[PDB]
């Protein structure tokens, strides 16, 4: 599904994400939005290292989720990368949260740098209700 804007920041916000590991909605908003423009269905096949980015965060298959035809990956989320393509997104947000547990944190992903970082954040919530 493609999510409409303050439709997922409630959503993400009823999923426990409004400050998870000191990170803000509007943080999440922008990275979802840059990601992948609020989709869940979302993939995209990485040629360089044979890895593919999968769902509403693009989360990547090397570490995070596992699709057996990525070399040498692991399965920190503990899901299928099916179940980060999903319209429900409790597990995508599951395993986003593993992925900021990480020490980079939100940095894990270069969009969330390139288009999020020490930028203004606050349109992406304005007039959601959150
Ligand atoms: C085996 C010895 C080290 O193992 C540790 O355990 C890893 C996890 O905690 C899961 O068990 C640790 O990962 C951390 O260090 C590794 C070192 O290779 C990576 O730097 C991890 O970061 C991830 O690696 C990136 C690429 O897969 C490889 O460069 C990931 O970025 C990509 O996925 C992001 C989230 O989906 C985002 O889409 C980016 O745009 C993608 O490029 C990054 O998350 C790091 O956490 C390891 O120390
Ligand atoms: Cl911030
Ligand atoms: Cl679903
Ligand atoms: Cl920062
Ligand atoms: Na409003």
């Amino acid at each position: 599904k493609v999510f409409e804007r303050c439709e997922l920041a409630r959503t993400l916000k009823r999923l426990g994400m409004d400050g998870y590991r000191g990170i803000s909605l509007a943080n999440w908003m922008c990275l979802a939005k840059w990601e992948s423009g609020y989709n869940t269905r979302a993939t995209n096949y990485n040629a360089g290292d044979r890895s593919t980015d999968y769902g509403i965060f693009q989360i990547n298959s090397r570490y995070w989720c596992n699709d057996g035809k990525t070399p040498g990956a692991v399965n920190a989320c503990h899901l299928s990368c099916s179940a980060l393509l999903q319209d429900n997104i409790a597990d995508a947000v599951a395993c986003a949260k593993r992925v900021v547990r990480d020490p980079q944190g939100i940095r894990a992903w270069v969009a969330w740098r390139n288009r999020c970082q020490n930028r203004d954040v606050r349109q992406y919530v304005q007039g959601c209700g959150v």
